[PDB]
């Protein structure tokens, strides 16, 4: 009944997510608590040509016991060898699947001073891997399934057996081949429009919002299926409903107010609000967790500037459920969003000529949603003429 | 009650098996079906200084689905990157724990032609790792716990819930830091004795036995904790109760009769009996499976010669249980044993000068026990003077 779906999901993760070519290895990252799924995938991975399914499970309880028992000035250790190896594997042609779905409240009750000291070191070794993935070298994807740290957070509906029972079902909607085939087309179309009109800036307007997000010079809109070395499709993110590009470093004046909460690694930031001036967020605030957010955005200069503008129709699947998934992948594609920090260089058509064309450079990349069911969006040309792009959250084309 | 043991086991695996030094990473190999244990270990790993517990789970069902669905001429793939990485990690100082306990009958019902084609490739990439471990560079160990492929094979006692219930308990005997600390000393002592007295041969005598196992020239007795690149302890085998060295290729005259059965890869060889002449087993026989044993020992010349003499007091733990574990590791350390085939070169103090000093060379290494509760053992010098070593199975020192 539902097992017939779970299958399709998995089946899909491969024939579409990775578009796995016969005789291609498949390294996969996943949570030690979803083995049963891994296998389900593997099976389908191999049924498609996969020559080797290697999975590296990541247990949180393992790290949980680390932070609480490991010696300080000792956490600075990282699985360098592993990661640096995964890189090689990637560059040599190995595909990269990755199951996502973590429990935000796993590191709860633990000194945040340390947790950082540990992750700041992890990312330090993982870097060469990330690069291999950020810069599409191999075909990678990200499928997600339940987790008693999700069904337990999305729905606070006692039944854990049943929370998953619900959540597992939400994913069967948010995630067929013939609907996805006509979805990547429906995207590449908007992505074609937005690139051709060659706007000068977008203008969000709604309850409490009024932002003029300028756009970078020779900017370039991304969205949907990506090209893998020459001509080869593959949907990196499974939920994917967004379209985006880099705004302009110094051209975003206005006031913009949050729509959906922002799960910033455990702590919950709600009702956030920011005021922009000549591209700089001169005033960031929030009903809850103001302290935390302000710190992250005080990292460097670029911290308080924008590096990504994204349009997500609020009539989409992840949106119809109307829930908080405290997960980037899921929330990011929930509703139109804006993001502070570094702008993916994959958005500037075509180091120093970057900061000139309008690219923003920083350490952090925070995405918070602002799009909603009452968010109207127009697109302006350099002269001021404005073409309607979105209304009450829906596309007008 | 028993959880108080499981703890000690785990606790021990670290304070004695690895002798883990503070701030040392701990890579660990283990079966996806014994997570609960891994954690138990991890906890203790970190409670001891461990700065990072990284585990790589190995699921058999995963490989099971590979062989049966993966394309042929495609299995030749190996987790090169992973293994080659584990190597680096080892050479750089990372300890290496490894949980063992596999189900022999997991690859049952599958074409052996392929299974080989896959493992022959695995060992090909793993090699550099093995080398790092074979040649003690870091402190490594091997702890073992139940598995429904063991408790289901050791005891064919329906209750799987209870098979483990038994097996888990067998291990608590065969395998606590303060008892192991005074056990490795109690060994290194015998190992010191046996090396100093510099015998010319041992003489086993008992019911049906009368063998004069000469000893190799400049032989060297091994036993207990090993040295890892310079000065670093680590107990490779967890049950370990033996002490041994290489006999002399051409100097073992006598008649020796089996005490305990010999599990030779599935087939059960019982009551075996062999007659030696000038070092050659001129007559090997057995109540059951004679056919099988004779073949294995007819591989080459060295096949029917000895390459290891070991002394195991029959008043030991694995012995007090009085069971057949149809596992080398467990049986080998059950009671004094002798072994046909290749002699570990780690036993000759200090290629051609090997076959001269008395080293035996061959393809097979079969260990069958002969020691028992009524096995008296004396040790002879080159002149004939004999010093009593063991009586009724116990040491006399
Ligand atoms: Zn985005
Ligand atoms: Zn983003
Ligand atoms: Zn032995
Ligand atoms: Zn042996």
């Amino acid at each position: 009944a539902f097992k017939r779906n779970l299958e399709k999901l998995a089946e899909l993760a491969i024939r579409v997510g990775l578009n796995l070519e016969k005789g291609q290895e498949v390294i996969a990252t996943a949570p030690i608590e979803a083995v049963d799924f891994v296998r389900l995938l593997a099976e389908k991975a191999y049924r498609e040509g996969a020559s080797l399914f290697t999975v590296i499970y990541g247990d949180q309880e393992l790290a949980r016991k680390r932070l609480a028992l490991a010696p300080e000035e000792g956490l600075d250790k990282a699985p360098a060898w592993l990661y640096e190896g995964m890189a090689r594997a990637f560059r040599e042609g190995a595909a990269r699947l990755a199951v996502s779905g973590s429990d935000p409240k796993a590191l709860e009750g633990l000194p945040p001073e340390k947790v950082g000291r540990a992750q700041k070191a992890n990312a330090r070794a993982y870097k060469p891997a990330l690069e291999a993935i950020t810069e599409f070298v191999t075909n990678w994807t990200i499928v997600p399934f339940a987790h008693p740290g999700w069904a337990r957070a999305v729905f606070p509906g006692l039944p854990e057996e049943e929370a998953v029972r619900r959540l597992w079902e939400a994913i069967f909607q948010a995630t067929p081949i013939a609907a996805w085939e006509a979805h990547n087309r429906a995207l590449h179309e908007k992505v074609a429009y937005l690139n051709a009109r060659r706007f000068h800036a977008l203008h969000f307007k709604g309850p409490g919002t009024d932002l003029v997000v300028g756009l970078a010079e020779g900017h370039l809109w991304q969205g949907g299926a990506t090209a893998t070395k020459g001509g080869r499709l593959c949907n990196p993110n499974l939920p994917t409903e967004e379209v985006f590009t880099a705004p302009h470093r110094e051209r975003v004046e206005g006031v913009v107010r949050a729509s959906r909460p922002l799960a910033l690694g455990g702590t919950l930031v709600e009702g956030i609000f920011a005021r922009f001036e000549r591209g700089f967020a001169v005033e960031v605030r929030a009903e809850k967790g103001e302290e935390v957010l302000r710190r992250l955005l005080d990292t460097d200069e670029g911290a308080r500037r924008l590096g990504e503008v994204a349009l997500v129709p609020a009539d989409n699947p992840i949106a119809k459920t109307g829930l908080v998934f405290f997960d980037t992948l899921f929330d990011e594609n929930a509703a139109s969003h804006i993001a502070f920090g570094q702008a993916y260089q994959e958005n500037l058509e075509g180091g120093e000529a970057f900061r000139k064309r309008g690219g923003n450079e920083s350490l952090v990349h925070v995405d918070w949603m602002i799009g909603s069911e009452e968010m109207d969006v127009d697109g302006l040309y350099e002269d001021g003429t404005r073409t309607p792009l979105m209304r009450r959250g829906r596309w007008v084309v």
